[PDB]
């Protein structure tokens, strides 16, 4: 389409190797981001310095988009970068004056903002109630029910680690370990190495 | 509460409506075709969890846009409940005319994206308090956060706020019984003091 193609024209497209940490929380912001090609990680942390991924995100997806508005602001989570990554990167300076041109690069983006927000806060609907538990039977459950869980004999049979469960719902991998069992010891799930099966 | 001549501007397009205390803005799932602006008050954006509780996602108040999420794609439905919290004065104009104004002068969605960047921020923030913070650590993140609402209070000993505790608890995501107890715990800590309806948050 041309509005990305013009877009892309005027930024600066540069490589970062696998686990690169593209974003800084708390640093300043005067760049936005795009990706061509690659996929990155958005993370925030505790004290501890724990962590929570608030989401993926792949080509075709804008990064640090949300200091561009207004001035002083600095980066609202850390992007770390999952696979060796190709990012589009302009000054805000010259985005602004993107925008001012065509607008739609401005639509665009806030497309994506809105999905994001959309998203970030179904999962706060969905996790705020519940403890722990029922924060990893949710996530079990609810992976049970999307298009790649494969069919078992048992049930529904989904490819995730304990380490993921405990980034989705923040909490402890020894945690999560402690949760499977009792949920398997009630007869709703069947935990086998990387794959947990769903009791239908 | 600081107008600009872009918002001016902006409004001067707009029919400004009233809404009584109560009264439903928006509702979920409905089809999204008109944006929103508080001109006047404050309103609560709610949603529900999967097993029929409503949370307080957020609240609303003058200069702030609502309903802004379905303006991007076609066919978008309402992602949430918008009702009164106070009597409200709200501008309303349709997308299809609010798309021409963007092309006019697209300092107006640079005024509303900034907006939706500092829900996301927020938001985002909510979630990971949700994880990282006990419930005790939620109450109390949420009790700042409320004494620096608008309709926050000024008093001797920090800042005087009114909420029930049936409201924080659909803010923090806990029971009406969870929040008495924490409540209770938090004014034998000396933090906070519960003079019926109000509470005052020391500083
Ligand atoms: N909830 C979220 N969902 C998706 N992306 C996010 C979320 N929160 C922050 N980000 C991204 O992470 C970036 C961190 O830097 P910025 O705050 O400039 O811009 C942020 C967004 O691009
Ligand atoms: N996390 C949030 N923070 C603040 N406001 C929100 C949030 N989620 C939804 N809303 C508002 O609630 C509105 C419901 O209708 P829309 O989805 O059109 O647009 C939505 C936003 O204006
Ligand atoms: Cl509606
Ligand atoms: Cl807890
Ligand atoms: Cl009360």
């Amino acid at each position: 389409d041309p509005t990305l193609e013009w877009f892309l024209s005027h930024c600066h497209i540069h490589k970062y190797p696998s686990k690169s940490t593209l974003i800084h929380q708390g640093e300043k912001a005067e760049t936005l981001y795009y990706i061509v090609k690659g996929s990155v990680a958005v993370l925030i942390k505790d004290e501890e310095g724990k962590e929570m991924i608030l989401s993926y995100l792949n080509q075709g997806d804008f990064i640090g988009e949300l200091g561009l508005f207004e001035e002083g602001q600095e980066r609202s989570a850390w992007v770390r970068a999952k696979t060796a990554c190709e990012v589009a990167e302009i000054s805000y300076k010259k985005f602004r004056q993107l925008i001012q041109v065509n607008p739609d690069i401005l639509m665009r983006l806030s497309s994506q903002m809105a999905n994001r927000l959309q998203i970030t806060s179904e999962k706060v609907g969905n996790l705020a109630f519940l403890d722990v538990t029922g924060r990893i039977a949710q996530t079990l459950l609810n992976l049970a029910k999307q298009p790649d869980a494969m069919t078992h004999p048992d049930g529904m049979q989904i490819k995730i680690t304990r380490q993921e469960i405990g980034q989705i719902v923040g909490c402890s991998r020894e945690t999560v370990g402690r949760i499977l069992k009792m949920l398997e010891d009630q007869n709703l799930i069947s935990a086998h190495g990387k794959t947990i099966v769903v009791y239908g």
